[PDB]
């Protein structure tokens, strides 16, 4: 049975990242991963943080210019008080640093992102399934996994990481997941043909529209290629069933801008891209992120919400910290404990910050006969008392006046947001960036 000195589970961007950050440091890494590439995912607006940050590391700048993605300079919202769209952009100039992202088909990004991985020295190996995850001293210490064929076999490392997604097997062997219950939400989703265009030099922005009964998002992935979903109420879900392609129909038909973007357009049909497709209960966080010689990354880890495309940063983002520390202990240096404590800080601090912007966010939408815009607002109380205070001693407590008139990771139970506010209270790297100083 095979020795390494790190085994990957799954090689979408949280995987293959990892897997290249430390085999580009000269280490022995493993990574299977259960489909074969290139494979759909859903997942397709990025960041510039990835797109300038991640794989100019990894080396892949001049590979994702050739790669025909639509270049992202920021989004389009209809969104909150007023019904007129507004636009955001990552820099007030189109070309400083960080100024840009891509609009990516996740089934050529990933593939793109493993092969660049199995060219830094990974030992990469499609159609290989983990089964579980081994344990000896109160260590994780190798996977069973089935290859190839029906053939099931095992390997040994010092470090195992689960990078497997939401459908993880093994996470359970790390902590608990726990379901937020503010982003209790279903994405319904689908892709269309020779849909509209934002206007002016926008093309490639990210669309998102709220309304009554949730939001969409319309992401171009070409000229002729749109991904569009509707985020609603995970009460809704419960009577989509049996009608998927009707339930998604009538929801464009009720939002006014996805309803004229799509007026030109057909749904493809056929391949890939011819299903809609459910997610659910996609919201969580862990109640760790490592243990002993195993951690988990990206969605095995942790997810928020759609909403301002965080997902394959947060992925990114902690296949960097656990690469680093990996690339750290592996030199002997510090200690698991130090390494990976820092990690876990890192990342809870990362996917909070993302998590507090975004309860605040879906708060900010105005619609008060919306059932799901409602549901989803702050849970304040403690405001209003203070409201009240002031005015009282504003001399404002008369409300029949005229002359005088005229908090914290909120759905999560009470470990995740302990845990949260140690890590935020509410190291550096290496000159290579690839372990800490
Ligand atoms: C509705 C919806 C919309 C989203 N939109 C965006 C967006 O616009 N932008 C964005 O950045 N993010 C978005 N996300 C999030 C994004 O999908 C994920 O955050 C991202 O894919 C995480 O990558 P990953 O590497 O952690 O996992 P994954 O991309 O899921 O990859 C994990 C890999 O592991 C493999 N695997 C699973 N089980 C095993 C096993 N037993 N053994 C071996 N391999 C296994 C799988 O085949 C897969 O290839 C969205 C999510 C949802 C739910
Ligand atoms: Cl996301």
């Amino acid at each position: 049975p095979e020795v390494f000195d790190l085994i990957v589970i799954g090689g979408g961007p949280g995987g293959s990242t990892l897997a290249s950050f430390v085999a580009m440091r000269g280490h022995r890494v493993l990574l299977l991963e259960r489909e074969a590439f290139p494979r759909h995912q859903i997942g397709e607006s990025l960041l510039p943080a990835t797109v300038h940050g991640i794989c100019a590391m990894l080396g892949l700048t001049d590979e994702m210019k050739r790669a025909g993605f639509p270049i992202k300079r920021g989004g389009t919202f209809r969104w909150g008080k007023e019904p007129e769209p507004w636009t955001f952009g990552f820099t007030r100039h189109p070309d400083d640093p960080y100024g840009f992202a891509y609009q990516v088909e996740r089934a050529r990004f990933d593939d793109m992102l493993l092969r660049n991985s199995e060219r830094k020295g990974v030992d990469v190996r499609e159609r290989h399934e983990v089964i579980d995850v081994l344990f000896e001293g109160e260590r994780a210490v190798g996977v069973r996994y089935r290859n190839t064929e029906g053939v099931e076999l095992m390997a040994h490392a010092r470090f195992i990481v689960d990078a497997s997604g939401n459908r993880t097997r093994v996470s359970q062997a790390v902590g608990e997941r726990v379901y937020s219950r503010f982003f209790q939400n279903v994405a319904l989703y689908g892709y269309f043909e020779n849909g509209k265009r934002l206007p002016a030099p926008r093309q490639g922005n990210i669309l998102s529209a709220a309304f009554q009964d949730g939001w969409f998002w319309y992401i171009p992935l070409s000229d002729t290629l749109t991904s569009v979903g509707a985020v609603v109420s995970r009460e809704a879900a419960e009577a989509i069933k049996d009608g998927h392609e009707a339930a998604l129909l009538r929801y464009i038909d009720r939002c006014p801008i996805i309803k004229e973007y799509l007026a030109p357009a057909t749904r493809v049909t056929t391949g890939d891209y011819g299903e809609i497709r459910i997610r659910k209960d996609y919201s969580y966080c862990n109640t760790s992120f490592w243990k002993n010689g195993m951690a988990l990354v990206g969605d095995a880890a942790c997810f928020v919400d759609p909403v301002f495309s965080s997902g394959v940063h947060l992925a990114t983002y902690s296949a960097l910290l656990v690469a680093r520390a990996i690339n750290t202990c592996l030199a002997g240096e510090m200690s698991e404990q130090r390494c990976f404590e820092e990690f876990e800080r890192r990342y809870r601090r990362e996917y909070g910050n993302f998590y507090q912007f975004l309860v605040a966010f879906y708060d900010m939408n105005q619609d008060t006969d919306s059932y799901f815009w409602s549901a989803r607002k702050i849970i304040n109380t403690e405001e209003r008392a203070n409201e009240a205070f002031v005015r009282l001693i504003a001399g404002r407590s008369n409300l029949d006046e005229p002359v005088f008139q005229s908090n914290f990771m909120q759905g999560f139970t009470r470990e995740i947001t302990e845990l949260q506010h140690l890590a935020m209270f509410g190291l550096v790297p290496s000159r290579d960036g690839l372990a800490w100083a």
